[PDB]
């Protein structure tokens, strides 16, 4: 899948909120282009003229993430986090020139991202009681990845000692994005685990956090509580259910080339983190049968 590559994978089936520190620095921003940032205030004001009701809103930027040595006591993940913004992405990772930015960025930096502006995502491998993941199946009206097959999250807006906020902002994101698009109780969420960070290569390299989500309702109690809400309730236009059992072969099934990149990210993190056992009970064949 050269859509998808990982950054990332956590250890010890995914990291809880505590054992992460964040350092929130301006020396993770985007670098200004060289011939001048007035090329994004350009692409900006032509769409502001033709879709006045759009706003500017600002992001997350992931500038690196450095993982502890493994069975290490402390902290085990700093994530290096910058500022960006919706203009911004829309000037540099969506632009048709974005792959000049990235050459660019390699003989100017020796970094293919130091010119774009890469807003982190966040998406969950959000499980039910009856163990099966959810999925939804996108718009075939939206600009971004129309009519295909997404998991829940989004693009969080902000607001280790402004560091510790920032991770509960990150973790918290990923559960008030369930609550806003499938309607379920946040009472009814686990703490999230995040199991690594995937990248977008067909978005020109920009990065999403993956996270582990329990919920304690059924797949039938998710449905009915994501359909209550109708319509105006959710921006997807249908949930559908995978068993976990069947999640293990998804990348050799039709419905792969229907995933959106970020999902895909999410379910192969998932199959490494989560699943693949490493001990003898859940190893013996009959409970991973070979193939
Ligand atoms: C746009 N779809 C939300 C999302 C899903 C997975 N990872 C990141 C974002």
């Amino acid at each position: 899948d050269p859509e998808v590559t990982l950054l990332l994978q956590c250890p010890g089936g995914g990291l809880p909120q505590e054992q992460i520190q964040a350092e929130l620095s301006p020396a993770h921003d985007r670098r200004p282009l060289p011939g001048g940032d007035e090329a994004i205030t350009a692409i900006w004001e032509t769409r502001l003229k033709a879709q006045p009701w759009l706003f500017d809103a600002p992001k997350f930027r992931l500038h690196s993430a450095t993982l502890a040595p493994i069975g290490s006591r402390g902290p085990q993940l700093l994530l290096r986090l910058g500022l960006t913004s919706y203009r911004d992405f829309l000037g540099t990772n969506w632009s048709s020139s974005a792959a000049w930015l990235r050459q660019q960025g390699a003989t100017d930096w020796g970094d293919t991202q130091a010119y774009l502006a890469d807003p982190l995502g966040v998406g969950a491998a959000l499980a039910t009681a009856d163990d099966f993941l959810v999925f939804l199946r996108r718009s075939r009206q939206v600009a971004e990845a129309p009519g295909l097959v997404d998991v829940p999250g989004g693009h969080p807006e902000p607001q280790d000692l402004a560091g510790q906020l920032v991770v509960h902002e990150l973790f918290s994101s990923v559960l008030q994005e369930i609550c806003d698009e499938v309607n379920l109780p946040l009472l009814t969420l686990s703490q999230p685990l995040l199991l690594g960070i995937a990248r977008n290569e067909t978005s020109a390299g920009r990065a999403s956090a993956e996270f582990y989500v329990q919920c304690s309702l059924t797949s039938e109690q998710v449905r009915k509580h994501y359909l209550s809400g109708g319509p105006e309730a959710h921006e997807s236009t249908g949930i559908f259910f995978v068993e976990t059992q069947n999640v293990r072969r998804l990348p050799e099934t039709e419905m792969w080339a229907e995933l959106c990149p970020s999902a895909k990210g999410a379910i192969i993190l998932y199959n490494r983190v989560q699943g693949s056992p490493t001990g003898a009970a859940l190893g013996s064949p009959a409970l991973l049968p070979p193939l």
